[PDB]
């Protein structure tokens, strides 16, 4: 069923931002893990022939018996597929998503302030996510491979704060991780998701 | 009040299991920040002079608005000054405990097998546990800074899977990190937690 998208870049292209090794790794072992446990849990079942957004916003109507498995795995497969592309060796603060951010929060440093505290604050493994509410942003935080896309939130920007995700570089430092973040996304690919909801 | 505890052996004392620097990020600023937040959230107040396992054991009555904080904090203040307690750089698998594992699971490497299945499958950020509940060894995993104690089981050996715990050395291999673990266990320490329940 489910596949491994491949990087749209080379391991190095985020450098000196993100670790060449860690995406490596992070994609080819991480990400991989989670489609091979998520194919293992869907074989046989309903889910098998669904889309991995269509299985993550209707977990809740998930078998008990595989709910944890596909919550995790199939959490963990959606949300580094949208974490590849939503990466970008030469990202451009411009464009639909940063204006409304700019709009709502009055200036792009003030929403990453509010992002990075967020990210901060999420204890354990988890992700922070900028999502849209009924046309409405805003940043929230997941346990683990949570996606807020479970409760009907439209996730449009997220950063991994899975300690793999930055440990080989910034060891404890998760704030400098979250401060590099910002020169390696991909705007373009936030805009295609949020215009996607309209 | 709390304080940092101070190892019993050197940072490189655990090599080749555990790598130094992880031993020294680990103690120096991962568990000094626990130290540092459940001073912030216990000054002034009852909880400031008791003991940390006390206070973690009953959790379930620290009032709400600091609840999280110990939680986590006090958890991760617990958690680590027994796992640095339950490690040695001269193990020895014999004692008590020993005995009472070969009696329950048939023979060490059993038991070993069923921790190490637990181990990695605790999904995020956690610790394995051996505690002892109506007298008979059980081993269960717990999130992120929990603590059987909290739910009336006293943990007599303790492992952490937080990657920060074996991210530099073995990265994602966290089963190698399991089996370089039975290297280091001080299982002098876990017969003296074992016999602290009689
Ligand atoms: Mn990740
Ligand atoms: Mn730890």
């Amino acid at each position: 069923a489910f596949e491994l998208p491949k990087l749209p870049y080379a391991f190095d292209a985020l450098e000196p931002h993100f670790d060449k090794e860690t995406m490596e790794i992070h994609h080819d072992r991480h990400h991989n893990t989670y489609v091979t446990k998520l194919n293992a849990a869907v074989e046989g079942t309903d889910l098998e022939s669904k889309s991995i957004e269509e299985i993550v916003a209707n977990l809740d109507s998930v078998p008990a018996n595989i709910q944890t498995a596909v919550r995790n795995n199939g959490g963990g497969h959606l949300n580094h597929s949208l974490f590849w592309e939503l990466l970008s060796p030469n990202s451009e603060e411009k464009g639909t998503v940063v204006e409304k951010i700019k709009e709502q929060w009055g200036s792009l440093e003030e929403f990453k302030k509010e992002f990075a505290d967020k990210a901060a604050a999420r204890f354990g493994s988890g992700w922070a996510w900028l999502v849209v509410n009924n046309g409405q942003l805003e940043i929230v935080t997941t346990p683990n491979q949570d996606n807020p896309l479970t409760e009907g939130k439209t996730p449009i920007l997220g950063l991994d704060v899975w300690e793999h995700a930055y440990y080989l570089k910034y060891q404890n430092k998760r704030p400098d991780y979250i401060g590099a973040f910002w020169n390696v996304v991909n705007w373009e690919k936030v805009d295609e998701l949020y215009n996607a909801t309209k």
